[PDB]
């Protein structure tokens, strides 16, 4: 038995990979899912996982701070690209996302879906990109805020917005969404999902599953959920 704590956006890509690993080495990965948040108070409170993988470095810097983690073990793991998606049904082809970018065009008069800069993810990191690219000016007054991800997705997908910023990940999972651009990496804050041993719990069998998750088999796993790998 390894247990993971894993923030709750990678559940199914980690059913995935825990089948894959129980049918080929014959041990049961039983994973926990959360907010980042939740996991690293639990873990720093004592918590019996193996492994933590958070959905951000800021909460796994808060474990280390906490002597929860080996530090040691800790390695980003994944990546998420930040994406522009357009509804499926828009007559919008795949762009070049650059400094060059015509958003006012793209946008055919509507507003652009993000989520709300001040809290949320995505939209803190599309923010940034826009702010680095020097397309906010433009894009400002012109936002759709939502209170979450899936908020900012239920716009594009009801072709309410021309135009949502998302995650690889997320616009992997809407049907109703296509990609038509990708940022820059050095646009904004890299979208990096650490792993780590948690302290006490470097053993062989944690360690194997471990070295597993950045193996072939769980690599393709997470590719076709739309993360990059590492």
């Amino acid at each position: 038995k390894v247990t993971v704590f894993a923030a709750a956006s990678l559940t199914n890509a980690m059913q995935d990979i825990a089948q894959a690993y129980k049918k080929e080495k014959n041990i049961e990965v039983v994973s926990s899912f959360a907010s980042s948040s939740t996991l690293a108070r639990q873990i720093e409170a004592g918590a019996p996982a193996d492994l933590f993988i958070s959905a951000d470095q800021k909460w796994m810097d808060y474990a280390a701070d906490k002597k929860a983690i080996d530090p040691a073990t800790r390695a980003t793991l994944l990546g998420n690209s930040l994406v522009v998606v357009a509804p499926k049904a828009s007559a919008q082809g795949a762009i070049t996302i650059d400094e060059k970018t015509d958003w006012t065009s793209l946008l055919k008069g509507g507003r652009l879906a993000v989520g709300d800069p001040q809290h949320v993810p995505a939209g803190i990191y599309a923010k940034e990109a826009l702010q680095k690219l020097g397309a906010w000016e433009t894009l400002s007054p012109k936002l759709a805020p939502a209170e979450d991800v899936r908020g900012a997705l239920a716009l594009v997908e009801r072709n309410e917005a021309p135009l949502g910023i998302v995650y690889g990940s997320d616009a992997v999972a809407s049907k109703g969404v296509k990609v038509v651009g990708t940022f820059p990496e050095a646009s904004h804050q890299k979208v990096e999902y650490p792993l780590a041993i948690v302290d006490g719990h470097r053993n062989a069998a944690v360690s194997a599953f471990y070295d597993y998750l950045k193996g072939p088999e769980a690599s393709a796993i997470f590719k076709r959920y739309g993360f990059t790998t590492r």
